[PDB]
């Protein structure tokens, strides 16, 4: 049988195309979603168009609450219950705003969003992927800039640095059970459907390899290396995918 | 006239070794504590005979939660109604405990996601927006990149700390507050862990074969403060006798 | 047409299995060697028999010296003058002693720790670049650099300072097209001679399956790294290490 | 006694302030230089005068050759010769020019220069400080913003990369005979002399706190807290003392 990928936040943008090259490789999928329902459903109609029983979707809130632990649970049971294995999880879904330190959602939202989304719900989902258990992995989609961050994005910023922990202390911990936790750092790739042409050329003109964006299929190209069978001895690592951005001085 | 520092978690250990050498430096303090009431009063005690009213208690827990916020600013409110000022930060209180991947899951986040990363997080707002030398210094962890197995929880909060370091360096630098960190290695070892466990641990380290003392943790977060440190922002000082440097 | 490579210390081990991956996914071929002639030439000689006129060997000492500019700009030479074109540098090369703080003199150790892990590259990136789709260097890092083995300073040194040179060759080349990236092993093929007993303890500390990397899975990271599946990659070190280097002491 | 300490390229700038300040704490000093012979007699002078016999001047090339070792060892010896102790080194003469990949010095005297007055210079200082061992110490003058270099540095880029190594490596394998090793690293501390004031104004424009260049006494207070009692469990740490400076993204 094929083997089959949970992939969070992938009804659009960088999770959908993992999802495509997942599906494209041979993977069913659960398409998790959480407000794009129409989106979702559409990708997976197409991949199931492709071929029969090989997507289904999946809802969920990854906020942080007493309940995130039973939603993770439940995401990954979704993908059991269509396809019988869980092989893949792929953590994209994630909220991105500004918090600024010195100042209409409380601060305690923004804290279960950013934190949640970023962070926690990819610790349960980990810890529902590996209670439920070949080439089994888990890849964490970081942020190459988390050094030389936004100004006024310290909860994003935080929650992408414990994600970079969870990364880490996963791959320790899951070595003996055969599971690879990897990262896949984007520098700048799809910028945000609300961003102005003026301010998104500001960022691709930082960007020494050919001053643009990434595509969003490059940053899934890295995430199919990593769940491949050429990364096979590769655990603990996160693949920057940044066109050098990092690497540019102030 | 002299200027004032609140240290979370500052009743014992590490946190108790930096209040006093604050102190020492001329500096009035905040004791915080959560359940060490006895401890933090007698410290501060202890501080008060040394000079009249240069030290206050202030009670919270700092467990994430709806009240979290309003906790925070109330420790830093404690600051400026006893000494009308507030120079530093010491964000030392911390929760540590394993969390197996394979208490509610929940309330181990509230308490190790919110003790390392969201209280700090909390405090910095607060102390920023009432806002000269002025720092926050952070207890971090130098072994954040070889974690402790089955630490997943605690390393992500450590990690997190790590990010608002880093973040609120920048974020605050316009207003001539300094954020750095001070990364210790194996200090003061865990009242719970066996002696045996300890001594393990205490071989391992390069420069001596032994734990560094509360006090020469302090002397890093000292430094920080100190007009010594005045161009430092953003930087992390690992305090770990090589531990990290040390391959498995 | 066929794109080229120049791999460094190419005869054996690592730089071996990084050749023939190339050569598979259809890349001519420059085998560097120092001392390993009848290995480097037997090498080639397979190669030319899967696909004829597609390998050729070079030596050099890699050392550091005054030559040394001219034998890298050499290295890179040959390949242009074998095949044309050269798509990819694979700075593979290395020495690996301990050099103790406290029976070579010590300007020789320098000469040779640095000079093959650290000036070598440097001096072949320069000579690939002057020379100018798809263009990339790959360097053979080290996964343990921060928490390095006794009494290997020099070793821990250079392969530093490639790091240093990858992060500022993929910024400096990056307005040519060229990307510049490197593979960090942990603990990989380990010396034929070095002790079961000891090779067991190195296998023992790695999480992900308490075994070493083969020199096949070092070359899968590089084969990636130069594919069009890495394109939008430059300035990256992927450590390929089992997890070896998240253990603590 | 006193203790003492070298200082290499200690005749002006950050190692004569690193110098100064350590002679105001208490040591004896040895002001290495290699070309601004009046600049360190000049030192030796201001100090000896403010307490007799407690400076001597040591001239020598750092550049990489056969006789490099030679020369560090001779380096060494003059802190005995003159105070019968060395407790403390600070590696802090350094070699700062461009060296582009893509076309008066040969590459070969590049790189004998850059890489050995960055590095193999530290690492043959440390040798013959440590063959020839209270609280002792070396500090290498690093680089904050060694991972966001300055275009067309590489070969300076790689010696301060190799200096990073050698403070770890020197600092595990000196912690058994009790020599501590650290780094401090600068962002934008005392700018060249050769750079006009509008570029100087472009680099003090991007640090964070205070728009403006480290002093060099800002510099020498670290150096003065890692060779300090007060730093006796710290060692292969490398402290920044940038202003923020690495944290900015481009
Ligand atoms: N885009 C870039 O330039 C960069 C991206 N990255 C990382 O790459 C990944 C993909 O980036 P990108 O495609 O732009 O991401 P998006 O900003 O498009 O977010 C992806 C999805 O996250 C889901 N999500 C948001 N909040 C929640 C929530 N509370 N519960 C559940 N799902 C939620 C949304 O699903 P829905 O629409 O169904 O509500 C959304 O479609 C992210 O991890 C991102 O941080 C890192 C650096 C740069
Ligand atoms: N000890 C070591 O070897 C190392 C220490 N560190 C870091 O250094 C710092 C100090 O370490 P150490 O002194 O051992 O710490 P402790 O484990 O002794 O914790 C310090 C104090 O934190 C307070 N605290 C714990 N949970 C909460 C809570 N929910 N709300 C409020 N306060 C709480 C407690 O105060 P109360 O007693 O009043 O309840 C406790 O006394 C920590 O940040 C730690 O992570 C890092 C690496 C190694
Ligand atoms: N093996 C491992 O576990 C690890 C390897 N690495 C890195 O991976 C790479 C490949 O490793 P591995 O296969 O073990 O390497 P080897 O030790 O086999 O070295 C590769 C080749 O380097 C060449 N070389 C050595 N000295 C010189 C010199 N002075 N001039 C020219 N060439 C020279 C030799 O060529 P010849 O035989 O022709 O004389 C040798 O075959 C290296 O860069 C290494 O540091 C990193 C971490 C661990
Ligand atoms: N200034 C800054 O902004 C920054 C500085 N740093 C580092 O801090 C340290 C001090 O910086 P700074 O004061 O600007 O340094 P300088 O550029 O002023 O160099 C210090 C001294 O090094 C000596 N030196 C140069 N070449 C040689 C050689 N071949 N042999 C022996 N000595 C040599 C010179 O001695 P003489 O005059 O006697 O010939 C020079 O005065 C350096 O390591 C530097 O890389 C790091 C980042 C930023
Ligand atoms: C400004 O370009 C960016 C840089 C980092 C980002 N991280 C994210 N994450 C996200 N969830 N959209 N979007 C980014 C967009
Ligand atoms: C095993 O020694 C350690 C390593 C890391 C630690 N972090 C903490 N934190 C804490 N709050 N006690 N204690 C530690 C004790
Ligand atoms: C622990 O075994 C190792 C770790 C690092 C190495 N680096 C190299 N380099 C080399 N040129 N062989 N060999 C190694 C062997
Ligand atoms: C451009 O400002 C800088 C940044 C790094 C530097 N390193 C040095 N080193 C030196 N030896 N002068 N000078 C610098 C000046």
């Amino acid at each position: 049988e094929a083997p089959a990928a949970v992939v969070t936040g992938a009804a659009k943008r960088i999770g959908r195309a993992i999802a495509v090259k997942l599906h494209q490789t041979g993977y069913r999928v659960v398409i998790h979603y959480h407000n794009s329902a129409e989106a979702a459903v559409s990708l997976a109609d197409e991949l199931n168009k492709e071929r029969s029983n090989t997507a289904v979707v999946c809802q969920a809130d990854l906020t942080n609450s007493n309940v995130l632990p039973a939603s993770c649970e439940e995401i990954i049971n979704s993908c059991f219950r269509a396809f019988g294995r869980c092989d893949v999880l792929v953590n994209n879904a994630s909220a991105f705003y500004p918090t600024p330190l010195v100042q209409g959602k409380t601060v305690e939202t923004q804290v279960a969003e950013l934190i949640g989304t970023n962070a926690i719900a990819p610790f349960l989902l980990t810890m529902s992927f590996a209670q439920r258990q070949s080439n089994l992995s888990i890849v964490n989609l970081c942020d190459a800039m988390v050094d030389q961050p936004c100004m006024a994005f310290s909860l994003y910023n935080m929650g992408k640095h414990a994600l970079v922990g969870l990364t880490q202390s996963a791959a320790l911990e899951l070595a003996p059970y055969g599971i690879r936790v990897n990262g896949v750092a984007p520098g700048v790739s799809l910028l945000p459907v609300a961003m102005g042409e003026e301010e998104k050329d500001k960022w691709r003109r930082k960007v020494p390899l050919g001053r643009r964006e990434a595509s969003a299929e490059q940053i899934a190209d890295a995430v199919i290396f990593l769940v491949s069978g050429s990364a096979q001895y590769i655990t603990g690592s996160i693949i920057k995918v940044d066109g050098g951005l990092s690497l540019v001085h102030a």
